[PDB]
């Protein structure tokens, strides 16, 4: 059947169609929603998801039930047979990774979806070729603030023992430290992952901004450190237009925001090293970076700084503070020429591309947990945006962490 | 479905397990295949359908007050069923009227005010007849639930449906909001939310004051005749003025607000029966009139006005002049209310207090249907506990129902 969504503030509806075309299950049941859990192959199984793919190519191409496509179908359906998996074309290649950014219900960022810079690194066989690679992608991506989306695809899944793995969650991070006194410097959310790097080798300079290694693994193997190379590093000091105290807190970020860990999927294809990169969105610095309690934790030093009333919740100083913070991270990477979004421009122009993918798509699976933004929700056009969620391929997912699973 | 699901806590690692999913009654709205989870709205009963509905709700009753399967509990099955034998329907107890009444708040999944359900006032207004009974009925629950500032939850329970021609029903969808008027040249004065009803309010006789923060006349319906408009009493209707802790102009802007939200549009169903009028009412989170009250864009809209007086550069959005003005708007309610001695939670204080709660109910009750999408507050999502915790939504029965407009539906004699 066909679904509308309605916006309540505009009184906008749109017309559902794309949703028939999805397979994979949400973890919804008529009876339960699953809405905010976060997180809810063979020859025989290979084919039809190929096939699907394969047919979904050429339709998008124009040239459905064409010589090429008839001809695609068999080479693939005979490297199959005789090799338990087929390699993707390269123009398949940026289709189907253009394609799982068009899908991925959960980015706001998708306006730009077919502006992605597609790099080809299945030809990859070693930790060193995958630096190589990454260092290529950062070097790219930045391209000295004005940042570019990009994503580097490695070598597919063999047999699920000779998998390629970054092991970072994101290209740059900081690290995180645990204090004998019991806090935490650099990230919290980085603690396990810093003392994994630790263990390996990393010499830990023990800072508040310490770019972690690239920790890599090819074909199965043990992974290695790599430190990528400083000037490749495009960081920000965070300070605020108005209120001068702000520098002194010692505050910076990095520019490039940069997803390691996930899973693309391509026509029943796994490719489980894809690192993929664009730009901030400033609250997720400045919200939850910097305020979660799990993460830097820097409210009540604000708000002190603010001289805020902060005995009672009800004088919204958290708030306040929250707001100022994130003023001074869209005013910090501004000032530097550093690319980067505020939440009200994200989410106008998601209803943009929302209603540009309705108009020539027939839909757009959207995750609205995860598209409002994490701060003044409703002030955005999002928060008052119906949005049906649904799984189309090729997507992102994600996968176990690769130290639980890893024999060394 | 699974015997077990489990919740996670993202900020804090906790893991909780729900097991009262097994007992969902009726649907979400989603499939397998799509999620309708921010879906706003993702003739009566025949004997039939209606035993299971009852039984269902009477074996819960009886499992509550520890009494299942025993003499009284067989009984008033039995009783039950030869009631909705020889009638169609039947009656409630005032004691399963109760208990049904604080259940559909306990199982309403996007109310964050939940960890005060079983201190429900419920008043029985069954043996109401006509519009005047039901506005001096309501008068009294407003009284009562203002109770001078320190509110008090409460709901008033007029009677059940019986053939959909008779319904009783509140045509305001909130007992006290103020009025809006279309203005021939587009704009709107008072409350852009209300024009339509208010408009009715006009047909049906009402002399609007035509100003901006006028009560609205209750319209009220019942044994199915057309509905009667009454005014309230002003000196039930408990107002705050809108003043700022620092921003000595704030209190120029005129702004004040009604201290008791009090909802009346909806349909509270108990063991298959249908109470279409059913107001209840609570006190306000703060949120909910210094966010979506004043600052959403087809409300009072009033951040631009607000910014202006902040003196904010209202050029770029970058400079987050929208969010900065919303904050201070926030302030300026939760200071008004405590000022004035009405009760009134901050976000801050209510998402805590909801996950205090949920874990209890998972606890003691083996879950807590909640809907992230309503239960987190429309600023300042993620520095507030809600924000981070995995929540499982699913309908409970007796539960709060949307049902539609009555002007959509009226015969009119
Ligand atoms: C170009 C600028 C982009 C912006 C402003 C942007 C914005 C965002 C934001 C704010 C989120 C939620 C982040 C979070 O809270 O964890 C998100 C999620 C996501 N983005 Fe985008 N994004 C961009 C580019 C991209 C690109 C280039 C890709 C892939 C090629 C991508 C794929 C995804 C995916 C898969 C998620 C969901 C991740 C998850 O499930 O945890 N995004 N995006
Ligand atoms: C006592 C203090 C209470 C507080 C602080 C509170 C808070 C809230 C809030 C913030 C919402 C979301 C409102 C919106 O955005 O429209 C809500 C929804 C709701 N509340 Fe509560 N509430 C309270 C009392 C009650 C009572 C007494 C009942 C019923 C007996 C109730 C039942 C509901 C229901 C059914 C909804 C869903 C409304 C809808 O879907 O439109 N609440 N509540
Ligand atoms: C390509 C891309 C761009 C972007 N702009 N975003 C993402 C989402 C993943 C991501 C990467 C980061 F490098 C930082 C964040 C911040 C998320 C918030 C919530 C918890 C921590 N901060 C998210 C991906
Ligand atoms: C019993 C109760 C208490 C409370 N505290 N809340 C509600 C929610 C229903 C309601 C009634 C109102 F009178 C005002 C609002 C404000 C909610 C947002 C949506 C529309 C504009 N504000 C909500 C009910
Ligand atoms: C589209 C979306 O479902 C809609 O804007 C919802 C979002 N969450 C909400 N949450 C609350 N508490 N109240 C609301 O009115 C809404 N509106
Ligand atoms: C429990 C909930 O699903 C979880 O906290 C989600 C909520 N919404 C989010 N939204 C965004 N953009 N990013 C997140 O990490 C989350 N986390
Ligand atoms: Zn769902």
């Amino acid at each position: 059947r066909f679904l509308k969504v309605k916006n309540w503030e505009t009184e906008v509806v749109l017309t559902d169609t794309l949703h028939l075309k999805s397979t994979l299950e949400t973890g919804c049941t008529e009876y339960i929603c699953m809405g905010s859990i976060m997180h809810p192959a063979t020859k025989d199984q290979l084919f039809p998801l190929a096939k699907e793919f394969i047919d979904q190519y050429y339709s998008s191409i124009k040239r459905f039930g064409s010589k090429a496509h008839m001809e695609r179908l068999e080479e693939v359906n005979k490297e199959i047979d005789t090799t338990s998996t087929y390699q993707l074309k390269d123009t398949e290649l940026i289709y189907g990774a253009k394609h799982a950014w068009r899908n991925a219900s959960r980015c706001v960022g998708r306006i730009q979806w077919s502006k992605l810079q597609v790099f080809d690194a299945r030809d990859c066989t070693t930790a060193h070729g995958m630096f190589n690679y990454i260092c290529n992608h950062v070097k790219y991506a930045t391209n000295k603030g004005n940042l570019r989306s990009a994503i580097t695809i490695f070598p597919q899944r063999t047999d699920g023992k000779h998998d390629f793995r970054v092991w970072n969650s994101q290209l740059i991070r900081y690290a995180g430290y645990k204090q004998p006194d019991g806090s935490t410097l650099g990230d919290p959310a980085n603690v396990q992952f810093t003392e994994i790097c630790i263990q390996q080798g990393w010499k830990p300079p023990r800072g508040r901004f310490d770019v972690l290694p690239l920790l890599l693994q090819a074909n199965g193997n043990d992974p290695e450190l790599f430190q990528i190379p400083p000037e490749l590093v495009l960081e920000v000091p965070i300070r605020h237009p108005k209120f001068e105290w702000f520098k002194d807190l010692g505050l910076k970020w990095y520019g490039l925001p940069a997803v390691s860990n996930m899973l693309l999927e391509i026509g029943g294809l796994e490719f489980s090293a894809c690192p993929f990169s664009g730009w901030y969105m400033g609250t997720e610095i400045g919200v939850r970076d910097y305020c979660d309690n799990s993460r830097y934790n820097i409210l009540e030093e604000v708000a002190k700084k603010m001289n805020l009333d902060m005995r009672k919740t009800s004088s919204l100083w958290k708030d306040q503070a929250l707001v100022e913070i994130n003023i001074a991270v869209l005013y910090s990477f501004q000032s530097d020429k550093v690319t980067i979004v505020d939440h009200h421009s994200a989410t106008e122009s998601f209803i943009k591309h929302m209603e540009n993918e309705y108009r020539c798509r027939g839909g757009c699976p959207a995750d609205w947990v995860w598209i409002v933004p994490p701060m003044s929700g409703s002030i955005t056009p999002v928060f008052h945006q119906e949005m049906l969620n649904y799984r189309l391929t090729p997507s992102f997912e994600y996968q176990p962490d690769p130290w639980n699973t890893h024999v060394w």
